[PDB]
């Protein structure tokens, strides 16, 4: 489903720019949905992400025609990343408050094993340092200076 919000958010911002285009209702589930995660478990987002790409193998075989796969193997990477990457696209429109919203999940997210949430976390971190510096520069100030080696490391 956010996949299928991905797409919408992107026709939209990249149509009417040729408001519908200035408020969208959906962003805060989102931004709920990259949040409603475990980063210590039944949960947990490397669950979720294998979750998701057991899906993604059985759609595949499925369809297993050229449109689908295709599309599959360029548009849909894997499913997980499919919310924060959503958030990238309408960047412009979200307020202050939803890029400190989302920036814990951004900063957690940036060691997932796969390639492309990683990616996702690091544009969508990079993102808020650029809008909010205040809020990076402190957590990050925390961060490295944490009594815990794991959490420094």
């Amino acid at each position: 489903a956010c996949q299928l919000l991905l797409e919408i958010t992107t026709f939209l911002r990249e149509t009417f720019s040729c408001n519908y285009h200035r408020n969208m209702s959906w962003l805060h589930v989102m931004i709920l949905l990259c949040n409603q995660q475990s980063f210590i478990h039944p949960h947990c987002y490397l669950h979720h992400s294998r979750s998701c790409a057991r899906l993604v193998r059985a759609i595949k075989l499925l369809y297993g025609d050229s449109g689908m796969l295709k599309y599959i193997r360029l548009q849909v990477m894997s499913l997980s990343p499919a919310p924060l990457s959503l958030l990238i696209k309408a960047a412009p429109i979200l307020t202050e408050e939803m890029y400190g919203d989302i920036q814990p999940a951004a900063w957690e997210l940036l060691l997932s094993m796969d390639e492309h949430m990683a990616g996702a976390a690091a544009a969508m971190f990079l993102l808020c340092a650029v809008k909010v510096p205040e809020a990076v520069s402190d957590m990050l100030m925390s961060e490295f200076h944490h009594p815990e080696t794991v959490q420094r490391l």
